[PDB]
């Protein structure tokens, strides 16, 4: 397998992939309450809006990069997920594909006793990651409702990130120490390991 290093990077992303699943992120994407976050000139699209069903949500393949002074990775972690809108006016359920990435930095360092960690640092959604699609078959669609996408647009990475960082933050707390300790002296000591 030599170079052995070269397996971090997998083993990295899997407990932390492993970790979200684990620690509930497909529910807790589908329990947040984006209707009263929303709720609480828009006033007549958003009366028309019966209710939010949050469904399918996904977590893909995670990337990695490790910084050019080696003392840094970032984390992509892409999300999909379905919204459905129980908007009467509009004839059928209205289906609207969600993606969105969060970026998250994890840093090394060294405790008052000496113990190593891996540590959350700058965690928050990718610009320009987020893409909201009404679904209407093999026919896009274009200036219907553009209202409601530019308030998703505004709340939902928002939402997300705000899950999705805390949950990121406990899970590398807890992961096996054994992989914390070999990826953070690596990364204390700025040495490359993830391979482009
Ligand atoms: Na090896
Ligand atoms: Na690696
Ligand atoms: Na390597
Ligand atoms: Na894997
Ligand atoms: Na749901
Ligand atoms: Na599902
Ligand atoms: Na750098
Ligand atoms: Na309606
Ligand atoms: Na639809
Ligand atoms: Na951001
Ligand atoms: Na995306």
């Amino acid at each position: 397998p030599s170079n052995p290093t070269d397996l971090l990077a997998g083993k990295f992303t899997d407990a932390l992939s492993g970790g979200l699943l684990s620690g509930g992120l497909l529910g807790i994407l589908e329990n947040i309450p984006l209707l009263d976050v929303i709720k609480s000139s828009s006033v007549p699209l958003l009366n028309n809006i019966l209710d939010i069903k949050i469904t399918d949500p996904q977590l893909l393949e995670l990337g990695l990069v490790q910084s050019p002074d080696g003392h840094r990775l970032y984390v992509t972690i892409p999300l999909g997920l379905t919204l459905n809108v129980n908007m009467p006016v509009v004839g059928s359920l209205l289906q609207l594909a969600v993606k969105l990435n969060i970026t998250a930095e994890v840093l090394a360092v060294k405790d008052n006793q000496g113990r190593i960690h891996l540590v959350l640092g700058d965690c928050t959604h990718s610009p320009g990651s987020l893409k909201i699609s009404l679904l209407n078959g093999v026919t896009p669609v274009q200036s219907f409702l553009d209202n409601l996408t530019g308030i998703l647009t505004k709340v939902l990475p928002e939402l997300i990130q705000g899950k999705v960082c805390p949950l990121v933050n406990g899970i590398l707390s807890g992961l096996d120490v054994t992989l914390v300790h070999n990826i953070a002296e690596l990364l204390i000591h700025g040495l490359q390991f993830v391979i482009k």
